């Protein structure tokens, strides 16, 4: 019945998620490259990209970060889904629901695109594209510093080598946890959460034999995700405060309200 759980989760995971770790990986090993900002012209022009969707435009620095915020109000869309997808998910009363999504989100994100990031940039637009690490950098203050941090996590997160159905249980025990800030039925998410826990332990015996100290390697990297939000959030407080002209999806700002 805990394989039932875990291949439910599994399947979850392929329905409601555009590209899997694998596809990603396999086009990073060819997409247009973003690399200076007559690129990022070309890519907005037709050879990658909704630009007529975003705000009115400001800057480029500000241009970039608008196309931040697409790629991850849509991931959490999907991760929405993909938790809605889950029963014992959709069994909690729908405020809980929106409070595990509201401070597990963007953990999820930076570990979940992870995948679409090597040490010299990421995939945009659907694989369509890749932005390069030292055009991000080359962004003015405070949106080169709001990057950055992600790439390092990135890269050492890739190393575990964790392949989609790791990837599903350890996104599902991201969101389903018991710490979150004002939750209803505690007990009742801790037992969900353990529950994961345990499918995951399960599914990386099986599926990494060899790995030693993955399991608590994991456990040590959503510790980690803590921190990388918590300065995340800092950050965007920073700029929900600094820079004015810059606008924030309404999604966003109810997250970081
Ligand atoms: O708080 C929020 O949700 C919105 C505020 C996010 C601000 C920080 O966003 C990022 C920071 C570091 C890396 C990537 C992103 C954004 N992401 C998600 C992500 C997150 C972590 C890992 C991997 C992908 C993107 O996928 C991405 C999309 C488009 C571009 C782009 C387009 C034209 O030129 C550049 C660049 C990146
Ligand atoms: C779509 C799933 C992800 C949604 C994340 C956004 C959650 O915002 C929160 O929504 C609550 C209303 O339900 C409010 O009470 C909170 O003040 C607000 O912060």
């Amino acid at each position: 019945d805990l394989k039932a759980f875990s291949k439910h989760i599994y399947n979850a995971y392929l329905k409601n998620f555009n590209m899997t770790k694998k596809k990603a990986r396999s086009i990073l090993t060819a997409p247009f490259v973003i690399h200076d900002i007559e690129t990022l012209w070309q890519a907005e022009k037709g050879l990658v990209w909704l630009v007529n969707g975003l705000p009115p435009y400001k800057e480029i620095s500000v241009h970039v970060f608008y196309r931040c915020q697409c790629t991850t109000v849509e991931t959490v869309r999907e991760l929405t889904e993909f938790a809605k997808s889950i029963p014992s998910f959709s069994s909690l009363f729908l405020n809980d629901q929106v409070t595990l999504l509201k401070y597990g989100v963007h953990e999820a994100i930076f570990a979940m695109l992870a995948s679409i990031v090597n040490k010299d940039g990421l995939l945009v637009a659907n694989g369509s594209g890749f932005v390069t690490r030292e055009f991000l950098r080359s962004l003015r203050k405070p949106f080169s510093d709001i990057i950055e941090p992600k790439f390092e996590f990135a890269v050492k997160f890739n190393a575990l080598e964790l392949d989609d159905s790791d990837l599903a249980l350890f996104i599902a025990a991201i969101i389903l946890c018991g710490d979150r800030p004002g939750l209803m039925n505690v007990p009742r998410v801790e037992a969900i959460q353990d529950t994961i826990l345990r499918a995951l332990e399960f599914h990386l015996q099986a599926n990494h034999p060899d790995a030693q100290y993955l399991f608590p390697k994991l456990l040590q990297k959503m510790a980690d995700l803590r921190q990388l939000v918590t300065e995340h959030a800092q950050m965007m407080q920073r700029i929900k405060k600094t820079e004015t002209e810059t606008s924030l999806h309404p999604l966003l700002q109810e997250i970081y309200k």
